[PDB]
């Protein structure tokens, strides 16, 4: 490819006055892909539309004075940021400074300062040298990612049509239009995982007691929906849709770290996730804020939902603080000003349990993002 | 891809004087992709033929002393360059410096040295130690950029054959074999930009009056051409000729930012210039220096090249020092030593205004790089 | 592409000991692709499988103190590695520093530790800030080498089936099998290079005297192979085969550093070396150590193979701290102890002069990875 980035220099040298921290008023571009610097704006190095991730690096070189220290530092958007440098030692001579920072993300308009700060005896002279410069380069470009504006998820496979979690279910549930099918798992005797809403299986399959209680092959074998269908493994599903499908799966509600790894695992396995993965191929919700953290710490680029029925601006402003994708608030508790206030945030708001073409309706009207609906043809109804 | 790049290391401790600059002359090499060391030069990394833009960076662990100033510094061809470490600090211990370069232009030939310098009682001793490293990087690498040995350049539409700046002229002097077509723009009373040479519109079509006394539509409107041709607008001719088509832009002698801005911003949204454009395939000209640089300052990409009418040594150089692609001196003042300096230089040197095939002929054996003929059929009579 | 990295950073202020070295376990993660953290390991970064070359930053930031030195230190695997910052100096107020890595080579499994080191009274608080951060990051990814598990050379041309270093000969290899065929080469009175085995031409060709007595030409027309067939040059083998032939080559016993530069120059020219070829399509042996050691020096991707008749551990330890890609000893001389050995240790064991098909059998018992065979069709008969 190409390189992307910019670099600028000093023309004159800057006076930096004692004990005070300054921008540095650059004066000259060295070399600048695609408008990374402006004229009007000297001490701002500006990431232009096209760019997610950026790398930025500097040295200084000051008049020759033994006396004081001296500082290296950047700033984004006029403030402290992750992943940049920090640099302060003796002076000696001219005390050289050089920094460079982490691979950080950015968005557009987001700009980077070069400051200074020197505590010698009298002015300094910010020297404009081939020693001198401020570089800003770009790591990752926007592309493509699957996302769609509005979601429609097909409520725990649309079972208000047909068969819960089932892959009849989940095929249906695709043809009819949905988005993505949701993902109900608990872990068997053995470490596999099995694709069940309620904790014990008498409720939905002609067995009884819990997942737990017996290994993966008799329950599969042995039992069997109230409708005679099939009870899909998590492997079989994702065998059977593999990357043709985009899912959302629910974690349980107690936290437990052997069932994320489990999870994780898997879908590494068949390529849902990770280095070779779409972002939003797959989305996981979770009522406990610590399978999400885990689940960041480990997969960051996974989409993160946090299901709650209490809709709050506290909640919103937490989801916020750990990088969570969208909040998924209770129907009843969504009004326009709490949708209009996430969306300024930056947060998407999903609406669980939609079965009212109605509710559907004044929702959508309400700007909801996305709902989880039993019954999936009353959207094509609107 | 694959990481193209090497990193040397020294194998027996080096003695560096008290005060006194060394380059170190580095002894086997901890990986090398392609010739970027060699053994009879150890103090240079060599850059080789394919690579543009490459990153250097070393480190380096002195004995210990606690006394004195320690460096690091990398130079280049021998010289200080832009874009280079540059770090002096106090002495505890071994001191250890590191320092990271950022993206930086090259040249098949250009080679890096690393320099160390000390200001200790007696002799240091450069510890070979795997803290104790030099590592070039190789950034950008050469890629065909449309380019061509010889440019013939449809002077103002080709208007020697039919009427100038339309867009059936235009694909005329491209059927004819124009390599680049010139625009010539003004700005209306609106902020769009019209096609035309003289700032008044009596001398090239049935209106009269500034360009910039009326709208774009006005103008476009209820006049036309001596020929009865439509006047276009430059988002008309970019729309008729997309990317098919190489253009040639001369920008006004007054300077002034906004058309400079308007027209940056026209050629962006068709991808003409930025990230996703292709180097040579838009060219800038213009009198004033002041527009060339601030073009450059927002697009260094763009080639630019300098009109003049007294081609001379000094315009050579300054052009050469504001790093211009090429220098458009006025085809009298060009003569065969003029043109070799210029190639000396690295700069290109295009005619403008030939329109005789013997001083064609006189000027190719003089080696000019291109022409802009008013008749296009008389390079092909050579 | 897509970015592929993590960075972590401190959550709560960590202590640090007067004078003890200490990893720092970072608590939180701002961002990780794929992997690159584990809660259970807070000290270690982690490179995943899918990494070949990783680079390695952080940055730090201490309490206000301006008493003794400060120090940044990364690890890998608990120990010192080549590429590494290191960086002590003088502390002021908070004295934050910086450093970045090189591109260095990593496997699966190699993990990167952030070591801090204070030397001022009392404890040291590794304050929880945004400049305080520890990043790695993927610049290479595994890909297909070409490689094979297992590999048969076509002993100079198995010549046990016709003539020896021929186009003919490499052709029947091939057909009958042969993995890689192996090239034989010596200078002529010119510069061009010769397949031939032995010094003097009379035994394997119908002329007589030295190869360097006359020049190329004249041993390509007036002589011929004791069957008539043309004696190749290695421009004629390169153009017929080109890139449809792995090659195994062998430089001279006596050490001569014009024949490797030809060699290089002559395969490069070719694209069969550099930065566009592919890793093992190409595989230089020598028994001079000094030959492939100016080998690696100038491309490090090529393959070496070490010839040897005393297979030993001292040996297989020589190579291994080299950095060679395989060990070439004599059938005779190989036991299944001691191939295991190799396996251990990294190394490639391929056995040479191999012309019985009960000997081949034993060997492929033992698990050697290759064998020189000059005849073929006796391994398609185990």
């Amino acid at each position: 490819g190409e390189h992307i980035g910019a670099m600028i220099q000093l023309e004159e040298n800057v006076t930096v006055p004692m004990r005070k921290y300054m921008p540095i008023p650059w004066s000259k571009v060295t070399y600048n892909n695609a408008e990374f610097w402006d004229s009007n704006n000297p001490t701002r190095l500006v990431v232009p539309k096209g760019i997610t991730k950026v790398r930025v690096a500097g040295n200084v070189l000051w008049d020759s004075n033994a006396t004081g220290q001296r500082m290296l530092r950047i700033l984004k958007n006029g403030t402290y940021s992750i992943g940049l440098p920090y640099t302060r030692d003796v002076a000696i001579s001219t005390a050289p400074q050089n920094g460079t920072s982490g691979v950080i993300p950015v968005k557009e308009g987001d700009y980077f300062e070069f400051e200074a700060f020197q505590d010698s005896e009298g002015d300094r002279q910010f020297r404009a040298d081939p020693y001198t410069w401020f570089s800003i380069e770009a790591i990752e470009l926007e592309t493509e990612t699957m996302e769609k504006d509005f979601m429609l998820i097909g409520h725990r496979g649309a079972t208000g049509y047909t068969d819960e979690h089932t892959i009849k279910g989940y095929q249906m549930a695709l043809d009819k239009g949905a988005d993505y099918i949701e993902l109900d798992l608990q872990l068997t005797k053995d470490n596999k995982l099995l694709c069940m809403h309620d904790s014990t299986i008498d409720r939905t399959t002609t067995g009884t007691g819990k997942v737990g209680d017996m290994t993966l092959s008799y329950i599969q074998t042995n039992f069997t929906s109230l409708n005679g269908e099939p009870i899909p493994s998590l492997d079989d599903v994702l065998n059977h849709f593999g990357t043709k499908v985009k899912y959302y799966i629910e974690t349980k509600r107690p936290f437990d770290a052997n069932m994320d790894r489990e999870l994780l695992t898997q879908l590494k396995a068949k390529g849902l996730i990770g280095i070779g993965s779409e972002r939003f191929q797959v989305i996981i919700q979770s009522f406990a804020r610590e399978s999400l953290i885990n689940i960041h710490n480990q997969f960051s680029n996974i989409p993160l939902a946090y299901l709650t029925s209490t809709f709050s601006e506290s909640e919103m402003d937490d989801c916020l603080s750990y990088g969570f994708y969208a909040i998924a608030p209770k129907y009843t508790t969504i009004t326009k000003e709490l949708v209009d206030l996430a969306h300024s945030k930056g947060l998407k708001v999903h609406a669980w349990t939609v079965n009212t073409k109605e509710e559907m309706q004044s929702l959508i009207q309400m700007g909801v993002d996305g709902f989880f609906t039993n019954y999936l043809d009353e959207y094509k109804k609107i």
